């Protein structure tokens, strides 16, 4: 049955929400929503509650809503961020018009704990295992993040961590440009459109994030995307014969190809003092063909995580039917299957 909704205006925004969300206060906002942190006073949890900006305003708009709601509806892993409700004010389709998600609460990320935090060589196994363990789950559903950096990864007090997207907006040309985070952790194939990419460009940014771990350094902070090219073909080689082949790209191909020839480095010359294992592992994640390097379910197996991997409690995923990404519809089409998603949600136990 329906919950009592009440409203407030929050900077320039309505927000109307069930009664059990109390003390919203803003934490963020963008193109595509506004978020407030709360209470919910049903479940005593901290909460986040995301309401979608304009959720209908274009197909492209309307697939992404659906899009998201689909996805946040299931995803059930612990090192993953869940759906703990899913509303909207409307009291029918000829009504709806505003969406709001809600999750825990993931109040500090991984930026902050290398910023300001020293880290062991066991902080970096925990912490790394579980990015994988979340990874395996993901990947098995045929879902790739594609954008996996520190600031999208939350940890909590007791150093367990969940992978979310908090990007309430668009990765534009000009957002990727220059000396900028946003492209730091990003695989050469997606930065520069060498082929037709996969699950594997999440590997390569796992890769680049346990070197910060380790060294409290970015691993490829280039000036632009030609200078990070650079920086990454000195430490991993330039491209052989048969890499080459597989760039699609005749213009990117030829681009790579006027390079000086360069050798793979000494990763235990670059790592100083890092764990063997440790610096094994980064061998087998940053390899420049994305056909050969290790898949987060070989890596749950590899020596380094001896103390936490557990084959038993590694899960994978349900089905997830992704048939959609290929329809095209109308708007009032894919608002209505977002409906029903709204309507069939069930809450965790
Ligand atoms: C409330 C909400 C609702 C939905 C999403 N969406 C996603 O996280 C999301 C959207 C699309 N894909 C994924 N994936 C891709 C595959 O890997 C798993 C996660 C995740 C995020 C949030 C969210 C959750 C928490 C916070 C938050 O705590 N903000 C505080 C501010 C200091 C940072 C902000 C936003």
């Amino acid at each position: 049955e329906r919950p009592t909704f009440y409203r407030q205006e929050l900077n320039k925004t309505i927000w109307e929400v069930p009664e059990r969300y109390q003390n919203l206060s803003p934490v963020g906002s963008g193109a595509y929503g506004s978020v407030c942190a709360a209470f919910d006073t049903k479940t005593g949890l901290r909460v986040a509650v995301k309401k979608l900006s304009r959720p209908f305003q274009s197909i492209i708009h309307a697939k992404r809503t659906y899009r998201e709601l689909r996805l946040l509806k299931h995803m059930k892993h612990e090192n993953v961020i869940g759906l703990l409700d899913v509303f909207t004010p409307a009291r029918s389709l000829e009504e709806f018009n505003d969406v709001y998600l809600v999750t825990h609460l993931m109040g500090a990320d991984l930026n902050n704990i290398v910023k300001c935090q020293k880290l062991t060589d066991d902080h970096v196994q925990f912490l790394i295992y579980q990015i994988l363990r979340g990874l395996k789950y993901i990947h098995s559903a045929d879902i790739i993040h594609r954008d996996l950096k520190p600031s999208n990864l939350a940890v909590n007090e007791d150093c367990e961590l969940k992978i979310l997207d908090f990007g309430l907006a668009r990765h534009t040309d000009d957002e990727m440009t220059g000396y900028v985070a946003t492209r730091w952790y990003r695989a050469p194939e997606i930065m520069l459109n060498w082929m037709h990419y996969n699950q594997t460009v999440d590997i390569w940014s796992v890769g680049c994030i346990m070197a910060e771990l380790l060294t409290g350094r970015t691993l490829f902070p280039g000036t632009d995307h030609i200078d990070q090219l650079k920086l990454i073909l000195r430490l991993v080689g330039t491209p052989g014969a048969e890499l080459l082949k597989k760039i699609s790209s005749e213009s990117a191909r030829n681009y790579i190809q006027s390079l000086t020839q360069m050798p793979k480095m000494n990763f235990a010359n670059v790592f100083i003092g890092a764990n063997p294992l440790a610096v094994d592992l980064l061998e087998k994640m940053l390899v420049l063909d994305s056909d050969k390097r290790i898949t987060a379910a070989q890596a749950l197996a590899h020596a380094y995580f001896a103390q936490y991997h557990d084959p038993d409690d590694e899960p994978v995923a349900d089905p997830y039917d992704q048939s959609f990404e290929s329809r095209d519809l109308l708007i009032d089409e894919w608002k209505s299957l977002t409906y029903d998603e709204v309507i069939s949600f069930v809450p965790p136990p």
